[PDB]
């Protein structure tokens, strides 16, 4: 039994999974006992692209080893992709109840809790990432993200300034940081953080939209109408954006051309 396992493992180490899974099944023909192999068989399906396949083989590991923390975590993950967070949130804590020392799991727990519409709770968990280390750069975002989600902008704008300290390179953050000044009502403060986002990703159509929206508040339809087109050649599919263009040319005093754009918007969603 021993060898059939170590073999399947090296095929796991070449990205060969329906290949590995043959040999893992054969370890588990000889010895169904070793709940290492039951673990890994599920991990060669968490690869080969098979998730409620993986679960069954994790539960059969968690039969024979009921405090395999590593098996709780990845069973949690395997419902998290399938996308059922009732279940993941649970199995992720059955993981932490054993290993409360897991800025991995404590991160992955706020990613489950983030889709319960549930941000007041989901933030407790992210701050259990802060404690272990500030090393995990992604998660600095998802904090401020969840503060942005509760209309709680002043706070959000702090945690992207920490996000961007760490990776100045992420235009995701740059974008969202310019959005928290779009609500919290500080606009040419927003523009210049949308500009620092396009610098990094110029085919971001929504940077062009919400930067071009930010001049629209401050009256400046000279320059707002510019960016609204920069947006629309990069996505002609928008309804309330050919709309927002025509609303902008309506103020330029300019009805002849401002009408054509509303009809553009009316081809696509006529209902509204
Ligand atoms: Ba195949
Ligand atoms: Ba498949
Ligand atoms: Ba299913
Ligand atoms: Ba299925
Ligand atoms: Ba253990
Ligand atoms: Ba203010
Ligand atoms: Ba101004
Ligand atoms: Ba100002």
């Amino acid at each position: 039994a021993e060898a059939w396992y170590n073999l399947g493992n090296a095929y796991y180490k070449q990205g060969d999974y329906d290949e590995a899974i043959e040999y893992y099944q054969k370890a588990l023909e000889l010895d169904p006992r070793s709940a290492e192999a039951w673990y890994n068989l599920g991990n060669a399906y968490y690869k080969q692209g098979d998730y409620d396949e993986a679960i069954e083989y994790y539960q059969k590991a968690l039969e024979l080893d009921p405090r395999s923390a590593e098996a709780w975590y990845n069973l949690g993950n395997a419902y998290y992709k399938q996308g059922d967070y009732d279940e993941a949130i649970e199995y992720y804590q059955k993981a932490l109840e054993l290993d409360p020392r897991s800025a991995e799991a404590w991160y992955n727990l706020g990613n489950a809790y983030y889709k319960q519409g549930d941000y007041d709770e989901a933030i407790e968990y992210y701050q259990k990432a802060l404690e272990l280390d500030p090393r995990s750069a992604e998660a600095w975002y998802n904090l401020g993200n969840a503060y942005y989600k509760q209309g709680d902008y002043d706070e959000a704008i702090e945690y992207y300034q920490k996000a961007l300290e760490l990776d100045p390179r992420s235009a995701e953050a740059w974008y969202n940081l310019g959005n928290a000044y779009y609500k919290q009502g500080d606009y040419d403060e927003a523009i210049e953080y949308y500009q620092k986002a396009l610098e990094l990703d110029p085919r971001s159509a929504e940077a062009w939209y919400n930067l071009g929206n930010a001049y629209y508040k401050q009256g400046d339809y000279d320059e707002a109408i510019e960016y609204y087109q920069k947006a629309l050649e990069l996505d002609p599919r928008s309804a309330e954006a050919w709309y927002n263009l025509g609303n902008a040319y309506y103020k330029q005093g300019d009805y002849d051309e401002a009408i054509e754009y509303y009809q553009k918007a009316l081809e696509l969603d006529p209902r509204s």
